[PDB]
């Protein structure tokens, strides 16, 4: 079949479906007749996105190694980049991030960039990844959050073991002056509230509420066990 030139199209190409697939060769065979290898679906989507999110590498780099464009973004702001990093696939992130030449930063419609999405889907050797090839662990999401919040609010304490081994803020606070400590307290999140404390996260630091991490989290928990012991320890 012949190939519509396009300005904008916006539908899904046979070239998205074989990227999806991972089928290297129908998508030459597509690529070499004259599809588009950046036409973009209803919703917005590059075949390269399609085979990064499938963790399809050598359609990765076959799209790659074929002129694809690596920065276009979802009908939500994320790249391929975030795609890949938020289904935790080492490899392709790898390549996206060496031959690939792409940003480590981007930050989607929300503001989070790919170690906070890796982060919330707790995948730990990504964000190592992520962060030995220039992760800002200082980037703020819209609503203030810094990767560190997240690790706390999800109670991954591996990630937030590393996020601060990267010199990250203990007392960076978001939008509602929660740090780290404040959310891990609410959530419930033990081994990290624990971390927390090991590292001389401020207990009687209120937030803008007037909270201090003690009294946010429920009483009676692990957490508020170990939050209040804390404050006697001090206290005294």
């Amino acid at each position: 079949h012949m190939n519509f030139k396009m300005e904008h199209q916006n539908k899904r190409s046979p070239l998205h479906a074989a990227a999806e697939a991972g089928h290297v060769d129908i998508c030459h065979m597509l690529v070499q007749a004259g599809a588009n290898i950046d036409t973009c679906s209803e919703d917005q989507r590059t075949p390269l996105m399609e085979a990064a999110e499938n963790n399809h590498l050598e359609a990765v780099k076959y799209l790659i190694k074929a002129g694809a464009l690596v920065d276009p973004k979802d009908a939500e702001g994320s790249t391929c980049l975030h795609l890949a990093a938020k289904k935790g696939h080492y490899e392709v992130v790898q390549y996206l991030l060496s031959n690939g030449q792409m940003d480590v930063n981007c930050q989607d419609d929300g503001g989070w960039t790919p170690m906070i999405w890796a982060t919330e889907y707790k995948h730990v050797d990504l964000v190592k990844l992520l962060l030995s090839k220039g992760s800002d662990i200082n980037i703020r999401d819209n609503e203030e959050n810094i990767c560190l919040h997240w690790a706390a609010f999800s109670g991954c304490v591996d990630i937030a073991e590393i996020l601060l081994a990267a010199k990250c803020d203990l007392h960076a606070v978001n939008i509602h002056g929660d740090s780290p400590l404040h959310i891990a307290a609410r959530e419930n999140r033990y081994d990290c509230v624990v971390l927390f404390l090991s590292r001389d996260s401020d207990v009687t630091l209120k937030n803008k509420e007037g909270e201090t991490p003690l009294q946010c989290a429920s009483l009676n928990s692990q957490v508020w066990s170990a939050l209040q012991m804390s404050k006697a320890l001090q206290d005294s």
